[PDB]
């Protein structure tokens, strides 16, 4: 059968809970810790972070888009029952 | 004194590293669960993600650049010492 979503209903919300606020509160890190500021240390780390979720936005977004897109129709096309 | 990046800097790695790969992680959960395709469950939770990490991008983007815009400057203004 579809392994479908309930249990793994939690994992995603934990998960995306966790995604989004991890990056955030690494965010709240480098304010903190720009209040006494660091040289390299701090901009290499920002920056590696910025780059990277700007580039894997790109991607994560194309991604999931095309992810949902085929799932959302092949999930309601085969998903005809109650 | 300033409370600068050494042991910080692990954590800026462990917490980069595990927000990007648990976000990408996140996705691969989607294609590994779209081989059976779930309903509005699926659709829900990668389209939330999707437009929270877009939104989140917008305003985590901004917020990196002038973030480190504040603590380059700033850092490179004050540490001027080896």
């Amino acid at each position: 059968g579809s392994h479908m979503a309930s249990s793994r209903q939690k994992y995603a919300e934990e998960e995306l809970e966790q995604v989004r606020e991890a990056l955030r509160k690494a965010e709240k890190e480098l304010e903190s810790h720009s209040s006494w500021y660091a040289p390299e240390a701090l901009q290499k780390w920002l920056q590696l972070t910025h780059e990277v979720e700007v580039q894997y936005y790109n991607i994560k977004k194309q991604n999931a888009e095309k992810q949902l897109l085929v799932a959302k129709e092949g999930a309601e096309k085969i998903k005809k029952k109650r």
